[PDB]
């Protein structure tokens, strides 16, 4: 497929430029698709670890009618 | 929302105690904010060459097309390939 081919170069692309990488493209493997729904929650959150209270920025999608959740970013922000 | 958040929270923390092996003790949620989402995610295995070596990675890309909209969500290198 031509659509998924050029997707997939995207995130070759986009991932060297953010990294600094040279990945050169291969070829696709397999690929899924599916349609989003559901909520995206950017969470701020406190939590103590390393002995000390730290702030923690999350983003987790759910779908509630599954009571399906997903982890998507999750990076320390502050103390 | 107060409980679901705290819920959502809690989760994020346990998700991330599990996968990084880590130990946070989970203390309080600060702030949400929320929004719906829609549009199509594309979930792909690839193949692509980093110095002389061939490798799996599996890349997540967000797309709405009616926004020209594309993010890539995930870069993953999840296999080594044959020299």
């Amino acid at each position: 497929s031509l659509e998924i081919d050029s997707l997939a170069r995207f995130a070759v692309e986009e991932h060297n430029k953010k990294q600094n990488a040279l990945l050169e493209f291969g070829r696709v493997v397999s690929a899924q698709q599916q349609v989003v729904s559901g909520t995206l929650y950017t969470i701020t959150l406190e939590a103590k670890d390393g002995g000390q209270k730290k702030v923690y920025e999350a983003k987790v999608w759910e779908k509630p009618w599954l009571n399906f959740k997903e982890l998507q970013e999750f990076k320390h922000v502050g103390d």
